[PDB]
């Protein structure tokens, strides 16, 4: 699973059983997103991030 970066037509598979499409906001603004791409379950955000998710290929 890779899926889109922020850009709407992007990358098909990386690693693993990591099925969410991680959509990782900026804790500080999040709408834009920091990166767009690939994870098993969002997570632990740090200081720089919020990370949104949903579980298949190009879901984001």
């Amino acid at each position: 699973l890779k899926c889109n970066k922020l850009i709407p037509i992007a990358s098909k598979t990386c690693p693993a059983g990591k099925n969410l499409c991680y959509k990782m906001f900026m804790m500080s603004d999040l709408t834009i997103p920091v990166k767009r791409g690939c994870i098993d379950v969002c997570p632990k955000n740090s200081l720089l991030v919020k990370y949104v998710c949903c579980n298949t290929d190009r879901c984001n």
